[PDB]
């Protein structure tokens, strides 16, 4: 089997991207957030306290025919940038793109911090790193993609995140017109549970290409790039009038600017992200200070290459026994 689906930037500055996701029967499609940096798959529902849902659709398990309660099952999930969310589980039959799972563990929320209520456009997450992560408790549940794994043409899955733009998730096969050249693929560790791998090094702007270890995440769930504070000195360096603001809580620069491009490595190859995709404009509507797309990780303790990244390439999740990642130009 197959799936393929769009996934729709949900605002003009590509801040996350949405994918519809049929769940139960009749389907109830919710357009969620596909996060390679987590693994549960948490939604809105009639559970969640009223007072904290604001726009969102929800999924109603009593609407559902092939909805189950996983009886004793609960989840609680802390993101990277601080937001949470907890509630119970169900499991329910969820469709990908064409692509179906039964018996798939679906986490509703009766709690979500206020960073997704009032993101009125994301009605929960979908993770794609690894199992190991997931955070149903007494009995850890798989990703998606994991139980979709064996029933797969091959085990992968693809992400082509536009730049302001829709892009694709198809999983269980490569699209070979989606991407020009080859695709050059990477070891992967797994010892964390995400998609973690070793960068072979930058370039900014024309400048000469450094060959440096960097070790990071695919991770489709976060915005920016997120490197070590030498890459990104160096890179806005480049930007007349850029700096570090700790009042802002990052590198911000002048709308005026012109955003040199950002390279980096996988293996002997090259990804070049655009100078435009690092602008995410004004840090305040009517502010003539724009905000960075790359950022320090220094203080988050992993380097995290997201969606200002990742949209610069076609991305293989490739799931096999051994792991790996690929990345091609497109």
């Amino acid at each position: 089997s197959t799936g393929s689906a769009t996934t729709t930037p949900i605002d003009s500055l590509d801040d996350a991207y949405i994918t519809p996701v049929q769940i139960g029967t009749p389907a109830q499609t919710l357009n969620l957030d596909f996060d390679t940096g987590s693994s549960d798959l948490w939604v809105f529902s009639s559970e969640t306290t009223a007072s904290e849902v604001d726009g969102q659709t929800i999924y109603t398990p009593s609407k559902s025919t092939t909805a189950k309660l996983l009886s004793g099952a609960t989840w609680s999930i802390s993101y990277g940038d601080g937001s949470s969310s907890s509630g119970d589980v169900y499991t329910d039959t969820v469709s990908v793109g064409g692509l179906t799972v039964t018996g798939q563990a679906v986490e509703s929320a009766k709690k979500v911090s206020s960073s997704f209520t009032e993101d009125s456009t994301i009605d929960g997450l979908l993770g794609l790193a690894f199992s190991t992560l997931n955070t149903v408790s007494p009995t850890q549940q798989k990703t998606f993609f994991d139980n979709a794994k064996a029933s797969l043409d091959s085990p992968v899955f693809t992400a082509d995140l536009g730049y302001h733009a829709p892009g694709t998730y198809n999983f269980g096969f490569i699209d070979t017109t989606a991407y020009t050249g080859s695709i050059t693929y990477t070891a992967v560790s797994t010892k964390q549970g995400f998609w973690e791998w070793t960068s072979t090094g930058y370039a900014v702007g024309s400048g000469t290409f450094k060959s440096t270890s960097i070790d990071g995440i695919a991770d489709t769930g976060t915005t920016l790039l997120y490197l070590p504070a030498t890459v990104v000195s160096a890179y806005w360096a480049q930007v007349s009038g850029a700096k570090s603001s700790s009042s802002v809580g990052g590198y911000v620069f002048p709308c005026s600017a012109t955003l040199p491009s950002f390279t980096f490595g996988v293996g002997s190859a090259r990804i070049v992200i655009p100078g435009d995709y690092i602008d995410f404009g004004p840090i305040s509507t009517g502010s003539s200070s724009c905000f960075g797309g790359i950022q320090s990780s220094a203080g988050i303790g992993i380097n995290i290459f997201g969606d200002v990244a990742l949209k610069a390439a076609f991305v293989v999740f490739n799931g096999a026994t051994t792991p790996t990642l690929g990345f091609a130009s497109k």
